[PDB]
């Protein structure tokens, strides 16, 4: 029964909570498993500290016929701009919230924003407090701001599912009777609309291990009969002997070889699969030729590069972060995957200094290339201490 | 109408192939289902691959009143070994035929003791040729030295059934005389009281389903709001949630839980049934605290540990095996189930080195503890191949 | 486009071949697409073997707006009692041709009863040769002939459409003016009455993968460590792994199953769909509790009989079936599907020896139980000769 990552965001105080309670009210009811959880439960969110920050998050799971979904559901907008940007937990699609008392709000415009940038691959609506509004055109008024929102920023705004309800009420009757099922009632029908939704229209999404191979190297050894030995954890997909790989960043030009032999714990493996800390034998290989921090993968799978943008966010100095601010021109290091590389900022317009605490946009240019792909994930240090979270949003080259 | 799996085992050219085409013959009569086949079909037994190893093998099917039995006859004496230890098909009872003219032989003395290593619940004589010998005072020789090798490993060789006849000359009968039935002809009616004899001496086995509940740990996983994940083929018995199960081997110390939820296909599912590919739910069990290798099971079923007694066959070089022999101290790797799990070899007094083709019988002691049991079968392997076959037959500790 | 299957049945001479040319040449006008055809060409049907028996039977393809037709029209009314039965060709709705000036006729009244008998759904009528009759008390009493034989056979003759034309007109029409439009011609336009009621009142097909799902077992084999499998060709709907079918017929009981596996061209397979020939792996099913003959289907969609009625024809000697009649007690093979399955038949009064080039309707009585269903088709057969095809046309029990 698959698994999917969904949380809701939006504006503050549109209903993101108690339409996460209901799901789990409404959804038990056929799924019995499924552990119900009211408002106060997960309106209270547990700190979770994150690449060296701290996101008050809550989860709770659900179950569909179709599948099982971990959801998440942060209590501040901060928590959203750092979940979604570290990738806490990582939306697999997102339950976008909005009040039909007031239409899309700023935060519920950010939130659209990031999850294009942090690179959510769907978003589908949920209006909710439809029931402070009865006048039709207002539905319908709020429901195309929300799109032509979603639009701006990329989504299928003409498309997505805008379903109307009232979170409140179909979670009480979720109290009323637990038991109540579908065609029961039309509050609670509201909630299956969006569940059938969120099943139909967020994509089941690539299993790790089938997506190309990838494996980042942490160290590179000798074997002195047997030759070079790049190790670390595969990220994703397989290998398996004979495999043909490319071996890509850091130096000035991308090189093949061939997985001769993959180990772990010691013994021997015929093959080697995301999740798997192993250690790979790479035929025709200096010593030099290979170094910490380059990727091997599947042939043709990344790029290497030195100017991206991306969407960062800078600690507070109480956090731990920088203490004063920078100006385009700022070179801190960047870490990706393994190690630092230098690069240096360069602020869009309108932007002039960027404070700690700040979430914004830029470019950056490094010193080497490194395999670099869109919703890369990676650290600001100065250091060896983290003072900035960001994503890869864009290869300019 | 129970289904059971025997075979006929004993020295060559004692007839065990004749007596094979008689069975079919004799028992077709009062079962008109039942395919006849003869000398030359059986005598021609195809290959078969099993653990790595070729095993020219033949099969037959009869049925009496009370039974459905499939039964194995093999051409050489190498088959016999090779069949009865890597498990290919396993007997239920097994008909041992001995020459009334030469009385037991080598590989009749054989066979007894693999079929006692390997397991083998019943034994049935059939003295064959026995138109050769009028002497009474010959063929009850024969009878004696034959139930004395029994007695000597363990068969209750005073009480089993020691049946007299000719397969040849039942055979033609059933030629001559496919209609042949009881009472009619005396050579046929010795198969009768094989036959009688076969379902009453060799008891009506286990169904897996029947047997206590075993699953070997295939996949550990976590479901986030779910937990961990246990998966695989489940060998016997079922389980159903809320079940509580015993995680047994590798660990140091055994582990109980309660299957928390099945599930195949996706779907979900109320109770595992042998046969059965699921995915269970752990209750309360770290991802370490489960791993490939173990395996789940009905309480208190099965019990660990490292030191044990098999028999063993060794692959030939020709058959892909190991090219040069071995000591004591020989230190490959034992694949039980799943996973291989290194162990010292210690030959016994009179063995000094073991060579490929060899078949024998020592003690191993594992790095780690697994669930073993009498009868469990396993590979021994060198770098991924398998090199040997065994089959556990005592627990040392 | 919706796809729907329909035909003109009706006595000799009433022409339903210039209807079905008319037919064409109008609806074109409106889709381009359409091939236009005329008399002489439907006038000479090819043959067509089916169930070894040959007929006469002429196609043609129209468009509507709403839809896809492809139409029948056989020459003889031998060819239809056969067409029906063997069902070369299967009515969604039958055109009913009666002449205006003759009213029904015999043949006109058999096309009824076997439609009925053989299952088409409705039946609209088209009064054809009006232009030889102005009084309307004729045109109104031939109609009403019409009706109450529909109403006779349970058509709801009282609400069918009877539309008046000529078809020979609307075809020189055509003929004229190939470009000819609605509103434009009379005759014409009482082709288009035909097309709309059509388009109206044969109501629209199930396709064959949305039906429910049937597969008739042709083998049955075991996968020595996975298990069960029945092969052969789905008829309909469709079938994936997880989901439970019922195996229905022959055996004393039906019995429930899941698909463990589906399989073809030897590689898996996710989804089993009909047309597609699969190999299914049943769960907990013995090589004995599944044999050919039975089908599988979605649960609860088809039940075992052993009495049922039938609308039947006799291959004549000539075509090779019987060279002599029977009676009741008469007890040839019922072949349905894939197996013959005995059956001793039951004339009804009146009749009392049936002959060859016969077809009539009569009883039957299974040995053992079958998976039917009015409108099921079979096959008598005669030592593997075929003497007769038939339809299921009432369960009795
Ligand atoms: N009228 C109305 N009020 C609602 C509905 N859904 C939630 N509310 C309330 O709106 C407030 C905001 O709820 P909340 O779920 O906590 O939103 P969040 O800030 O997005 O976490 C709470 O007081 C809820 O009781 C609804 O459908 N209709
Ligand atoms: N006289 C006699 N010879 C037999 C009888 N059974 C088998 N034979 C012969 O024994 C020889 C070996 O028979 P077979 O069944 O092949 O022995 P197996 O190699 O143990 O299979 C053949 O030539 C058979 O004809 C019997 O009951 N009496
Ligand atoms: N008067 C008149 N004759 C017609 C009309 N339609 C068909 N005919 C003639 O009917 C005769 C037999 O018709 P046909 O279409 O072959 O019918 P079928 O016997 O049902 O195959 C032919 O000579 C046609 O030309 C019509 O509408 N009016
Ligand atoms: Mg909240
Ligand atoms: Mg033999
Ligand atoms: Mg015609």
């Amino acid at each position: 029964k698959p698994h999917v990552n969904v949380g809701t965001i939006g504006h503050v105080d549109h209903g993101k909570t108690t339409l996460t309670a209901a799901l789990t009210y409404v959804a038990a009811a056929e799924n019995p498993n499924v552990e119900v959880k009211d408002y106060g439960d997960i309106d209270k969110a547990p700190e979770e500290r994150a690449r060296g920050i701290t996101i008050n998050t809550a989860h709770v799971e659900y179950e569909t016929a179709k599948r099982h979904y971990s959801h998440v559901d942060c209590p501040g907008h901060a928590d959203y701009i750092k979940n979604m940007i570290t990738g806490a937990a990582q939306m697999d699609g997102a339950i976008l919230v909005v009040s039909a008392a007031d239409g899309p709000m700023p935060q519920t415009r950010e939130h659209i924003l990031l999850a294009r940038q942090v690179g959510v691959p769907y978003i589908v609506v949920f209006m909710n407090k439809v029931d402070m509004v009865d006048d039709p055109e207002l539905l319908d008024l709020v429901e195309m701001e929300v799109r032509d929102l979603l639009n701006q920023y990329e989504f299928p705004g003409d498309e997505v599912p805008v379903i109307r309800g009232s979170a409140l009420l179909a979670l009480e009757e979720m109290h009323k009777n637990p038991k109540t099922k579908r065609g029961e009632n039309e509050w609670v029908d509201k909630i299956w609309e969006l569940l059938d939704a969120i099943d139909e229209y967020i994509p089941t999404p690539v299993r790790d291990v089938d997506k190309p191979f990838l494996m980042p190297v942490e160290d590179v050894f000798t074997i002195t009969g047997r030759g070079t030995v790049a190790t670390g954890r595969i990220e994703r997909g397989k290998v398996k002997v004979g495999d043909e790989v490319e071996i890509v960043g850091l130096a000035p030009e991308t090189r093949k070889t061939v997985v001769t032999g993959v180990e772990m714990h010691r013994k021997t493996l015929q093959e080697g699969i995301a999740g798997d800390n192993v250690g790979l034998l790479l035929r025709g290989v200096s010593r030099e030729e290979v170094e910490r921090g380059q990727v091997l993968a599947k042939p043709g799978s990344i790029t290497p590069h030195t100017k991206f943008e991306a969407s960062v966010y800078i600690l507070k100095k109480e956090e731990g972060g920088r203490h004063t601010g920078f100006f385009t021109g700022y070179r801190p290091q960047f870490y990706f995957r393994t190690t630092d590389v230098t690069g240096v900022v360069r602020l869009p317009q309108g932007v002039e200094m960027v404070m700690p605490g700040d979430n914004v946009t830029f470019t950056v240019e490094l010193i080497k290339p490194v395999a670099l792909e869109e919703g890369l994930r990676f650290a600001i240090r100065e250091g060896g201490r983290t003072v900035g979270a960001g994503v890869v949003t864009k290869i300019l080259e």
